[PDB]
């Protein structure tokens, strides 16, 4: 590599960063969206204002009002629905650690109750909420709403820095490593600038995941991030070694490899800015399919992108990884669902299943109601699309387990549920090929009532090849696609990946099966779940 290829290709201009003039050249149709203007100018000059009080329609007449409602909003964590909900728009948050509040809560569910048929709301593959149904004339006091009960919707989508994960269990688990809620905050405030906006790390080639680990289960999918933090000792010294470059995407999937680093635990910001600053100065932004990170320490070899995130540390040091971390090996991810003790004695929490994480106004004020009645105020989301509720006295768990809305959602629900995951889908999202959530529900159901079994069998469902419900992931991952019935109609179907492996013996699932039409998966499944993983016909 050319001492020419390590010339930072962006610049500070006015506050905000952007594309030097000679490196404009072949560059993908979103980087000139970015030049022709800034994003982060919506929230941190309040562009937002009076763009809110044009209508839809004549938004849609310019590019630059067009490009601002179906691109640059996504800074604002705003995401326009155009083909399959027209004029409105999904809001996204920054949650680090998935870790809510009841106040939080009722403030969302007041949100989408105002749309009505229009409204509802998501917990995300990234521990998170997503809130439906928002209009553009709503968005200034919205953003004024959510910052008033301690939230923002900042950078949490496009070429920005996603929700930073933790382990759910984070400071209740007798046998967690770290708590990882600091870590999590930190980054989040870091890469929001304390929710005003952090133009430093908003004008990445691409999106890139983090997440913070802190438990033997690697609840935090560490193999599938850009930068995940391992907890290890060094000499002495508490620490994290740094894995790099995970990612999925529908042309490549790629595990995180080793950066050969390891930080003390104060360093976990200046690393990950360090990381950020020479993705944002060095990476290609051509081809879309080719931005990711990981295309960037491929071009440069992990020990020339080393070199680069060095020289970007303060003093300008980087320790190289500890030969062991703090994981054991020796591991069975443990179940959340139900009831379980916490290390603080006469505590307990309760693990919830939200079926396909889709929640109505009214049943978000419930889990509140909930939360304050029974525990501390706080919610916690997990990224099987679940909820815990943590801080309950545990005399409080007779009760708690006779309170109606817990048969809907339920700490112990049938096996396939707690492990079944998935995607937005056709719905509202308008890369989707197949309607996904309500599929799922009936083909789970379904298959549950032909085979019992004791393995905590993980069924992911993705609408496209996004992949946003991780489906190489899973035991056994379907993957939205068009296909044809035995007289040749178009019917929806699923391409049925099998592999997917969690944990510290992690391992990507691959297609076993193509085209499946979606009506006929069950018999499929049933025998794949008998033949597999020992299940019982009923
Ligand atoms: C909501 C969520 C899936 C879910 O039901 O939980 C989601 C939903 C969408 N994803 Fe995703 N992604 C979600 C996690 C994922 C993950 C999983 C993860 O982070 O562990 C991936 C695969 C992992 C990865 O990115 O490396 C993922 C891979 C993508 C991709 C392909 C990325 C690529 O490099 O090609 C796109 C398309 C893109 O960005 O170009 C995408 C784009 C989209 C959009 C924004 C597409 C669009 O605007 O319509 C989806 C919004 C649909 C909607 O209305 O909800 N989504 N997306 C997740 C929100 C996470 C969050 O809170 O931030
Ligand atoms: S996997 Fe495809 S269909 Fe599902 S939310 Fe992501 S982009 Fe939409
Ligand atoms: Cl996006
Ligand atoms: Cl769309
Ligand atoms: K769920």
């Amino acid at each position: 590599v050319a001492a020419e290829r390590l010339e930072p290709r962006v610049e500070e201009k006015d506050g905000y960063w952007i594309l030097k003039e000679q490196f404009r050249k072949g560059i993908n149709p979103q980087e000139k969206v970015k030049i022709e203007k800034e994003p982060m100018k919506l929230f941190m000059e309040n562009g937002i204002e009076e763009l809110a009080k044009i209508p839809i329609e004549e938004i849609d007449q310019s590019k630059l009002t067009k490009d601002d409602i179906d691109v640059r909003l996504k800074w604002l964590g705003l995401f326009h629905r155009r083909k399959n909900q027209y004029g409105r728009f999904m809001m996204r948050l920054k949650l680090p650690n998935g870790v809510t509040t009841s106040a939080q809560t009722r403030y969302l569910a007041s949100v989408i109750r105002k749309y009505g048929k229009e409204g509802c709301a998501d917990i995300t593959t990234r521990q998170n909420w997503q809130i439906r149904g928002v209009v553009l004339p709503d968005v200034p006091e919205i953003l004024k709403g959510l910052a008033e009960v301690g939230l923002t919707s900042l950078q949490s989508g496009e070429d920005n820095v996603r929700n930073p994960v933790g382990n759910p269990l984070a400071g209740i688990d007798p046998e967690e490593i770290v708590d990882t809620r600091p870590y999590t905050n930190l980054l989040s405030q870091f890469i929001t600038g304390n929710s005003r906006g952090n133009p430093a790390v908003s004008n990445l080639p691409r999106k890139w995941n983090p997440c913070v680990v802190g438990s033997h289960d690697l609840y935090e999918h560490p193999h599938i991030n850009d930068l995940a933090y391992m907890p290890a000792t060094k000499d002495g010294r508490f620490g994290f070694n740094l894995l790099v470059g995970g990612f999925f995407s529908a042309k490549r999937c790629d595990e995180a490899i080793p950066l050969d680093a390891w930080v003390p635990a104060d360093d976990v910001v200046p690393v990950c800015r360090a990381i950020l600053e020479a993705f944002r100065d060095l990476g290609f932004r051509g081809n879309r399919q080719k931005c990711r990170m990981m295309w960037l320490i491929d071009e440069l070899g992990v020990e020339g992108f080393r070199a680069e995130v060095e020289k970007r540390m303060p003093q300008q040091q980087l320790e190289r990884a500890s030969p062991e971390d703090l994981v054991q090996k020796q591991w069975e991810r443990r179940d959340y669902l139900g009831v379980h003790p916490q290390k603080q004695e006469g505590y307990s929490f309760i693990g919830l299943h939200i079926p396909v994480g889709r929640v109505q106004a009214d049943d978000m004020d419930e889990l509140a109601r909930l939360a304050d009645e029974y525990g501390s105020g706080e919610i916690r989301l997990t990224v099987e699309q679940n909820i815990i509720i943590p801080n309950i006295e545990t005399s409080k768990i007779e009760a708690l387990l006779k309170e109606p809305v817990l048969s809907t959602f339920s700490p112990d629900p049938p096996i396939l549920m707690k492990g079944l995951v998935a995607c937005t889908g056709n719905q509202f999202c308008g890369q989707a090929i197949i309607e996904t959530k309500a599929r799922s529900l009936k083909i789970t159901e379904e298959v549950q009532r032909q085979v019992s079994l004791t393995k905590p069998v993980r069924m992911h469902w993705t609408g496209c090849p996004n992949t946003c419900a991780q489906v190489q992931v899973a035991d056994i991952g379907f993957m939205g696609c068009l296909t044809r019935d035995k007289n040749g109609k178009t019917v929806e179907g699923a391409d049925v990946f099998l592999g997917g492996r969690i944990g510290s013996d992690s391992h990507l699932g691959e297609v076993y099966k193509k085209a499946v039409p979606c009506d006929d998966l069950v018999p499929l499944v049933v025998d794949l779940l008998v033949n597999n993983f020992g299940a019982v016909p009923r």
